[PDB]
């Protein structure tokens, strides 16, 4: 019985779906093709992570290239009945509790989150509650 790293099996396949999905979309540039991959799976209890990862993705990035991609990506998924109101709020709240160094160290991401949040406020996907939760 050689080795022995954990008594469980590799079940992190779903995690790769989003990782590859986001990257793929950022490469191609089609929201219709992206949603297609998400439609294949019916796990609404996981998609919540997609939003967060998507937001943080650009938050750390450097350019509006991904900013509009992610924002427009989640925006469509929200009105496409793919991202319930409880999902977005739950995904955004994570940002307020997942910005340890993203804000302090390397001052630039914060300026993005603000624009990303305020931008959604006008889209009609987030209520004053969430927008108010974000630091301005």
């Amino acid at each position: 019985g050689p080795l022995g790293s954990g008594g469980q099996q590799p079940v992190n396949h779903l995690v790769k779906e989003i990782d590859m999905l986001l990257k793929e979309y950022l490469l191609s540039g089609d929201i219709s093709e992206a949603e297609h991959c998400l439609k294949e799976l019916e796990v609404p209890h996981f998609h919540h992570e997609l939003v967060y990862e998507a937001i943080v993705m650009v938050l750390e990035s450097t350019g509006e290239s991904a900013f509009k991609m992610i924002l427009d990506l989640l925006k469509s998924l929200w009105k496409s009945s793919t991202i319930t109101i409880d999902q977005m709020k739950r995904g955004y709240e994570r940002i307020y509790n997942e910005i340890p160094d993203i804000n302090l160290d390397v001052p630039h991401s914060y300026s993005v989150l603000e624009r990303f949040v305020e931008e959604c406020f006008q889209a009609g996907i987030i209520s004053k509650q969430l927008r108010d939760l974000c630091p301005s």
